[PDB]
Order: C-alpha cells, then structure tokens, then sequence
C-alpha cells in the first residue's frame, strides 16, 4: 500500500470519509492505474471521483486483485466501541465503488475499481 490509511480512523469514519457509495475493502494484490500504461487513469478517475467528491489522489486509482469487502460494525451498539481499520486488516485498504454502471464498470472486470483511502486522506 503506497498510500496507507490513518490508524485513528475507524470502519464507519473511514466509510464516512470516502462517501455513502462506498464501502471499505481490503485486498492483497493492488494495481495503480498510473503505474501501468494498459490501463487509462482518467476513466477510473471519472468514476471514482463521484467518491471523492472535492480532492485529487488518482495517484492510488486503479485495479485491486484477491479483495475482500469490510463489514460495518455497529455504530456504539451501548459499548462505546472503536473499531479502526488498521486493527482488523493487514491488507491494502481501499475504497470501492458500490455502484454497478456499464461504463467502467461492467466491460473492464480484470479487477475490482477502488481507491486508497490514504490517497484522499
């Protein structure tokens, strides 16, 4: 993970933080659209963007391989519990579109689209 996500930042924050389209996933096999020429930035960055909604970090935009989606734990379910996402998961976390549209999305599934969370910080 090139861009790896504050260890203060719970599931339900950092779900908060990447938008209500959005969901934490974690994945152990991670391509950086910019780091490789077979794959166009500005596409996925089009669509991610709708997830960053004010902010640039397209610079952990891409293809994530092997993930496995984050389940949100219960908002103070009476125990004032904190539930940080580093504490659970040891892979690269990242951001995905919840959102199946037919541009970028449907005709490129070699991967899963999703952003590092710690590239829009």
């Amino acid at each position: 993970v090139r861009f790896p996500v504050p260890d203060d930042i719970t599931v339900k924050q950092a779900t908060e933080k990447c938008g209500d389209q959005a969901q934490l996933s974690c994945c152990n096999k991670a391509t950086y659209a910019g780091d490789v020429t077979d794959i166009d930035e500005g596409i996925l960055a089009g669509t991610l963007k709708n997830l960053i909604g004010g902010g640039s970090g397209t610079e952990g935009l891409g293809l994530f391989n092997q993930c496995s989606k984050l389940d949100l734990q219960i908002p103070i379910i009476g125990i004032p519990i904190q539930d940080l996402v580093n504490q659970k998961c040891k892979q690269n976390i990242a951001c995905c579109q919840n959102s199946p549209s037919d541009a970028s999305g449907s005709l490129i599934g070699l991967g899963l689209p999703c952003i590092a969370l710690g590239s829009i910080l």
